[PDB]
């Protein structure tokens, strides 16, 4: 465990809310937008409208034309934007020389199931329109937004879209019932009823074994290659391992990485995080080795 994770994980400790309290949505909201690191500065940044919604293309120096990477921001589907993920983006842009279309979907409560999936097929959809190939194309998310990369594969699927050349999980929440073994086994090392709350608010009564809201449960069958990424110290342990297995399963390609002592989307804290600079690195190296095979 290098110094930086066991600060790190102190400084969360230490500024959390106590367990067990309950923080109004737009108060998580508005505090996640403050916290929010800013993007490097050699980040340029466009805003678009795809498919009714904000978004920000988001490209690091080097990008490579014609190559695209829809992503998906975390939050729970609850909360999140374009704001709070620019940063972790933008250094995922420069890690695979391709340009970021970062959407800002619809949220729950305001939009449920499935408004956030609906958002994401059609700006894969958009991007396909625009003329990006699927060959030259990539798809990646953080927590929530990591079943919705998988979600949006299964029903792009369904629906006839191509499949793009790969997608990447970042620590993907993939199973609305949380129920997983993990979230008592990996409870104490995770520093990071709360998550319950969030499906409730985002299922609105559907069932939480739908295969576009719960991941882990649909046919993943012709789904390009994954890289899953997910640390050893969290609650979402289990999605991620159960996820790797169902692909697998299911004939898809799969390389499922639990990094040891990382916590939910250390990728996040890359500015001060070594790890989460070298996670995000490996995304990169991933979508580039899965473009030019």
């Amino acid at each position: 465990a290098g110094p930086e994770i066991v600060k790190l994980k102190k400084i969360l400790r230490e500024k959390a809310v106590p367990p067990g309290t309950e923080v109004p949505l737009d108060v998580m909201r508005k505090g996640m937008e403050k916290v929010a690191f800013k993007a490097a500065d050699d980040i340029q940044v466009e805003q678009v409208t795809v498919a009714g919604c904000a978004a920000e293309w988001v490209r690091a120096p080097g990008c490579q034309a014609g190559k695209a990477i829809l992503y998906l921001h975390g939050g729970g589907y609850v909360m999140g934007s374009i704001n709070t993920h620019r940063s972790m983006v933008g250094e995922i842009s420069r890690a695979s020389q391709a340009a970021a279309l970062l959407l800002d979907y619809r949220l729950a409560p305001e939009h449920p199931f499935p408004a956030a999936v609906e958002d994401g097929v059609a700006a894969y959809r958009w991007l396909l329109d625009q003329g990006f190939k699927p060959q030259h194309l990539s798809i990646s998310g953080d927590s929530a937004g990591g079943g919705l990369v998988l979600a949006v594969l299964v029903s792009a699927r369904d629906q006839g879209l191509p499949m793009p050349a790969s997608a990447i999980p970042i620590s993907p929440w993939a199973d609305m019932t949380c129920t997983n073994d993990s979230f008592k086994t990996r409870a104490e090392a995770d520093p990071m009823g709360g998550i319950n709350k969030m499906a409730a608010r985002y299922l609105n009564g559907a069932d939480a074994k739908h295969p576009y809201a719960s991941p882990n449960f649909a046919n993943l069958k012709g789904l390009p290659p994954l890289l899953i990424h997910v640390g050893r110290d969290e609650v979402l342990l289990d999605d991620s391992i159960k996820l790797d297995a169902k692909a697998k399963a299911d004939g898809v390609k799969s390389t499922l990485e639990i990094w040891d002592d990382m916590i939910h989307v250390w990728h996040a804290f890359h500015p001060m995080l070594p790890e989460g600079k070298q996670a995000i690195v490996r995304v990169g190296e991933f979508m580039r080795e899965q473009w030019a095979a």
